[PDB]
DNA sequence: CCGACAGCGCATCAGC
DNA sequence: GCTGATGCGA
DNA sequence: GTCGG
């Protein structure tokens, strides 16, 4: 939080470019800068100082000087006063409503939480659940609760088949004291890059979690990725816990390490690592790390037996999960 | 300058 | 029904 | 918006 003021500004700018301008690259440019500045171990005294960092160019350097001097950014001050921008930014906060649907809804006069509620009919399934739990999905999950949730998930999974391995990844695995949601990497020996000897592997787990009333709603669901909602059980006379978002990813067991690396993130860390990979001549996804031929075409999967092996291929020293929070 | 910017699963749609 | 483009989110 | 060649 040394440069909290500056990172918030850059984040707001990023959200504006993504939600309103629908300019994704500007979105990522701003996020990269906020990220590199978030880890800068000094209290930034000037844009020039910030420009030293990779990701911070002339435009952001100027904005930082304006922020350090006045404590604000006129450009943002103006964005905040624009109704269309305010409405669009707001609507995108509903899970399932992106920049397009948000701008679309505004054209139709649907601009507030109140409007969304009297217009459920105009929403798809995902947007409907997002609206339903709008408030809850805003709340962070104390790690203490993450521990309880982990307990339930691992124990319920074990009950379906002792051969399943469920690993909580995301910010939890990185040691965060609070998480935005719970991310679970799932594996089962029957499902490998070689074959799927058992269908419904993801379904069965979802089913079991719904049975014990842990999973309450489903945003989306396929053979390998589940996007849903869950809730910790509460005691008698005790107020109910907020509903939580839960993501589950079923990955071939022989590709666990590439899968655990991906799902542990962060997303910016993954973006930096994959980009670095390309430069070194490799391509990395959640399943494998492949070399890039002279043509650019990816080759065959390289042997991987630990997260570290992936780091070695691209000539990167190993970084513990707790240090991948970019 | 100018092309590149990480990679991909699920939902939904147009075109056939 | 299929396939491919697009939105959305991870 | 920023970067590398
Ligand atoms: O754009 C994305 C989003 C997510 N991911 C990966 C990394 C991230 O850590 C993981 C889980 O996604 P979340 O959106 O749940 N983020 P995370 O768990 O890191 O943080 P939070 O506490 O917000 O959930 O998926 C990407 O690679 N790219
Ligand atoms: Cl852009
Ligand atoms: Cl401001
Ligand atoms: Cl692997
Ligand atoms: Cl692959
Ligand atoms: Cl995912
Ligand atoms: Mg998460
Ligand atoms: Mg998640
Ligand atoms: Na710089
Ligand atoms: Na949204």
């Amino acid at each position: 939080t040394l440069n909290g003021g500056i990172t918030d500004m850059l984040t707001e700018l990023a959200n504006f470019e993504k939600n309103v301008s629908q300019a994704i690259h500007k979105y990522n440019a701003y996020r990269k800068a906020a990220s590199v500045i978030a880890k800068y171990p000094h209290k930034i005294k000037s844009g020039a100082e910030a420009k030293k960092l990779p990701g911070v160019g002339t435009k952001i350097a100027e904005k930082i000087d304006e922020f350090l001097a006045t404590g604000k950014l006129r450009k943002l001050e103006k964005i905040r006063q624009d109704d269309t921008s305010s409405s669009i930014n707001f609507l995108t906060r509903v899970s399932g409503i992106g920049p397009s649907a948000a701008r679309k809804f505004v054209d139709e006069g649907i601009k507030t939480l109140e409007d969304l509620r009297k217009n459920e009919d105009k929403l798809n399934h995902h947007q409907r659940i997002g609206l339903k739990y709008f408030g809850d999905f805003e709340k962070r999950i104390p790690r203490e609760e993450m521990l309880q949730m982990q307990d339930i998930v691992l124990n319920e999974v074990k009950k379906v088949d002792s051969e399943y391995i469920a690993t909580v990844c995301g910010s939890f695995r990185r040691g965060a004291e609070s998480s935005g949601d719970m991310d679970v990497l799932l594996t089962h020996p029957s499902f490998t890059s070689e074959s799927t000897k058992q269908p419904k592997l993801l379904h069965q787990v979802v089913e079991q979690l719904q049975k014990v009333h842990f999973i309450t709603d489903t945003l989306s669901k396929g053979e390998t990725k589940f996007m849903g909602v869950c809730q910790l059980p509460s005691k008698n006379d005790e107020k109910e816990y907020p509903h939580r978002r839960i993501d589950i990813r079923l990955i071939p067991k022989d590709q666990y390490y590439c899968g655990v690396l991906y799902f542990t993130g962060s997303d910016i860390f993954n973006k930096n690592m994959r980009a670095h990979a390309l430069e070194k001549g490799f391509t990395i996804n959640e399943y494998t790390i492949r070399p890039l031929g002279v043509t650019g075409v990816a080759g065959e999967p390289l042997p991987v037996d630990s997260e570290k092996d992936i780091f070695d291929y691209i000539q990167w020293k190993y970084r513990e999960p707790k240090d991948r929070s970019e």
